[PDB]
């Protein structure tokens, strides 16, 4: 068992892959080559240990974060799309699969957190974060809240903390500087102060969990939150007349969401690379590729130039793109473990009055580039 003349795809459950088995019949159709998709449990967690064995699938799905600590063990082959296949894809994308320099994976599809409005309530969302708290009070006047948003993971709060200046790790080249770590800057102080000035004020409640925000959403009691696309089947249940858009700005700077990024990447034992590369690149990242594969359970963005222009014709699809182009890519590094908890801290403490926002983030700060 090591593959040989076929190919294994590795993709999660939750996603098209009746609609990527479609894309490979077709393959299979003009080449002879059967392709197997399959989607074990865990399967990102499986992978490392079958590929450290020279097991395991040709080509694995799976968000880009993930694919940084894979392929510093080695797992994946080195890509090397042509600058013409590279331009049928948004720039930032490749950005995205990129391990010290060297491209690990293909980008498939792109998420990014939006602004969620009620468009009962609220006619046009504030274009501004400056305008929330006053927005807030006239909502209060009819027992109706501005905004409720997931405050106890940074992911969540992230957006406003860098907006003005903040950033996890500097990054320049197909590289992160991991000395070069934004959370204790001017920027950063700048959004944390503004959000603890929001529960303070009592605009928010310090205890707003995923759960507390989406329901209160979808029971219509507040008039926006701050989710991703995964979030939309949950509203449309609802029956809420809901709108998606760009996040508000802040200090006049746009709000920064960290991407994730789907990608494709080839396991650096398969015998077949060179089919791989051609599913992939012929196939798969093809406006009926990606179409077979949305049609049975969407994608959300797309990376692919040609394909998202037919689907941006979905605002909700559109306001996705746009706060992703304006976001931070997550780094792949394996120092990103560090981030999350450090900061995670951070806002809960800043959050309860338990520590200052200067001292707040000046902790984080040291136990990152520790």
């Amino acid at each position: 068992k090591i593959e040989e003349g076929k190919l294994v795809i590795w993709i999660n459950g939750d996603k098209g892959y009746n609609g990527l088995a479609e894309v490979g019949k077709k393959f299979e159709k003009d080449t002879g080559i059967k392709v197997t998709v399959e989607h074990p449990d865990k399967l990102e967690e499986k992978f490392p240990q079958v590929a450290a064995t020279g097991d395991g699938p040709d080509i694995i799905f799976w968000a880009h974060d993930r694919f940084g600590g894979y392929a510093q063990s080695g797992l994946l082959a080195e890509i090397t799309p042509d600058k013409a296949f590279q331009d049928k894809l948004y720039p930032f994308t490749w950005d995205a699969v990129r391990y010290n320099g060297k491209l690990i994976a293909y980008p498939i599809a792109v998420e990014a957190l939006s602004l969620i409005y009620n468009k009962d309530l609220l006619p046009n969302p504030p274009k501004t974060w400056e305008e929330i708290p006053a927005l807030d009070k006239e909502l209060k006047a009819k027992g109706k809240s501005a905004l409720m948003f997931n405050l106890q993971e940074p992911y969540f709060t992230w957006p406003l903390i860098a907006a003005d200046g903040g950033y996890a790790f500097k990054y320049e080249n197909g590289k992160y500087d991991i000395k070069d770590v934004g959370v204790d800057n001017a920027g950063a102080k700048a959004g944390l102060t503004f959000l603890v000035d929001l529960i303070k004020n009592k605009h928010m409640n310090a205890d707003t969990d995923y759960s507390i925000a989406e329901a209160a959403f979808n029971k219509g009691e507040t008039a926006m939150t701050i989710n991703g696309p995964w979030a939309w089947s949950n509203i449309d249940t609802s029956k809420v007349n809901y709108g998606v858009t760009v996040l508000p700005t802040f200090k006049g700077q746009p709000s920064k969401p960290f991407v994730g990024v789907l990608s494709a990447g080839i396991n650096a034992a398969s015998p077949n690379k060179e089919l791989a590369k051609e599913f992939l690149e012929n196939y798969l990242l093809t406006d009926e590729g990606l179409e077979a594969v949305n049609k049975d359970k969407p994608l959300g963005a797309v990376a692919l130039k040609s394909y998202e222009e037919e689907l941006a014709k979905d605002p909700r699809i559109a306001a996705t793109m746009e706060n992703a182009q304006k976001g931070e890519i997550m780094p792949n590094i394996p120092q990103m473990s560090a981030f999350w908890y450090a900061v995670r801290t951070a806002v809960i403490n800043a959050a309860s009055g338990r520590q200052t926002v200067d001292e707040a983030l000046k902790d984080a700060q040291t136990r990152i580039t520790k």
